[PDB]
């Protein structure tokens, strides 16, 4: 049964397409966690900083070069997620276009499915009907009508012999002696009571 | 078109049902006449010297 098929098949790609939609949402989960990370590091800079910005305070330049040199220490970090960070965001605009693009062809398909379907019951259930009017006979008049009159002829002339009609001379003498009746009589009651 | 194309089969086949079913009762009639009406006379006209029942 192929249109059940539609059913079935169409249920798979919403089976899975909410799944895509799961999946998107752990890939935009880490986009966010990767931020945090990064804000955090350059606060640890920012505080050291600030401490590095009062490190020459006073003019207390020997002091800062420690805090500086353990900066940096930070500061790669926050390039390296800083360039990974930039990374994942095509990931995420990727992906979504395909979301996007393939959530929109889904109720396509839809209509259409519906539409075929309409139209095969129509073809397959108003079609059935002219091969129960339109059966095989003599003019296609359900096959029945044909074989129906062939037995009513069968009787009415399965008896006339049983019971034969006036012959053409009896039937003459019938309506000759009728006419003769019917203009003898009558004609005795012409002249009878003119 | 198709809404259109379909309506015209549904009218014109709409027609012809009621059409046969009038012939329907028609013939069914005839065929009782001819199938009542004649066992009679297989009845009264039975085998006989004057078909006369052959009881007679």
């Amino acid at each position: 049964a192929p249109e059940d098929l539609l059913e079935r098949l169409l249920g798979e790609m919403e089976l899975e397409l909410i799944e895509l939609r799961r999946a998107l949402a752990q890939t935009i989960a880490t986009f966010k966690s990767t931020e945090r990370q990064r804000d955090a590091q350059q606060l640890i800079a920012q505080r050291w900083y600030e401490k590095a910005q009062a490190a020459l305070d006073r003019g207390n330049e020997q002091l800062a070069r420690e805090a500086l040199g353990q900066r940096q220490s930070y500061q790669s970090h926050t390039e390296a997620l800083g360039k990974s960070l930039g990374e994942q965001r095509a990931l995420v605009e990727q992906v979504r276009g395909q979301l996007q693009k393939l959530e929109r062809k889904y109720l396509e398909l839809k209509s259409q499915k519906n539409l075929y379907l309409a139209r095969l019951k129509s073809a397959i259930a108003a079609q059935k009907i002219e091969e129960i009017a339109g059966n095989l006979d003599n003019a296609s008049a359900s096959s029945l009508f044909e074989r129906i009159e062939t037995k009513i002829l069968e009787l009415e002339a399965e008896r006339e012999l049983l019971n034969p009609p006036p012959s053409p001379l009896d039937k003459k003498f019938e309506q000759w002696e009728e006419q003769q009746a019917v203009e003898a009589t009558l004609a005795a009651m012409k002249a009878r009571r003119s």
